């Protein structure tokens, strides 16, 4: 007579002027805010 | 007599002026806000 | 006599001036807000 | 006597001035907001 | 006089006896290999 | 005098006995290989 | 006179007896290999 | 007669002018706020 | 006269009897190999 | 006259009988190999 209860909790996010908001599992590419050449 | 209960929780997101809002599982490409050349 | 109950939770999103709102499973292409050349 | 119950939850999205709202499973093409050349 | 060149690379996949081969941008439904009740 | 060149690369897939081969942008339904009840 | 060159590299995957091969950007649903109740 | 109860807690985030807000599992690519060359 | 060159490297993966092969950006759902109740 | 060169290196992975092979950016859900109740 087992009982399995899981709750991921309450998440509130307030974000302003955020370039990258989020979780990246794996990153091998390029993440650049601004690129100026020449 | 087992009971399996899962809840992913309450998610509230407020975002303004956010370039990339979201979760990337795997990133091998290029994510650039602005590209200026020459 | 098992009981399987899954709930994905309540998701509320408020977004303004967001270039990319969403989750990318895998990214190998190019995601650029603005491209200026020459 | 098993009972399988799945609920995907309540999703409310409010979006204004969003270039790309949505989830991309896999991305190998180009997603550019603006392209200026010459 | 800018030059923008992007290549997504060479992808070779060999898969045998794979339930789910592919990238999911966002998952809120149920993905179960086998369901047995009663 | 800008030059924009994009290539999505070479994709070779060999798959045998694969239930679901493909990329799902968003999944809220049920994907079950086998369902047995009673 | 800028030059932008991006390469996503060479990816070779060999997989056998893999339940879930792929990258998930965000997961709020249930991913279970086998469910047995009662 | 066991009872398994897990709670992920209450998370409140307030962020302004944040380049990268989020958790990266593994990082092998380049994350640069600004790139100026020439 | 700047030159931007990015390479994501060579990735070779050999996997056998792997339940979940892949990178998850964010996980709030349940990932269980086997569920037995009652 | 700047030159920006990035290489993500050579990655070779050999894995056998691995439940979860991959990088998780953020984990708030449940990851259980086996669940037995009752």
């Amino acid at each position: 007579d087992a009982e399995f209860r899981h709750d991921s909790g309450y998440e509130v996010h307030h974000q302003k002027l955020v370039f990258f908001a989020g979780d990246v599992g794996s990153n091998k590419g390029a993440i650049i805010g601004l690129m100026v050449g020449g």
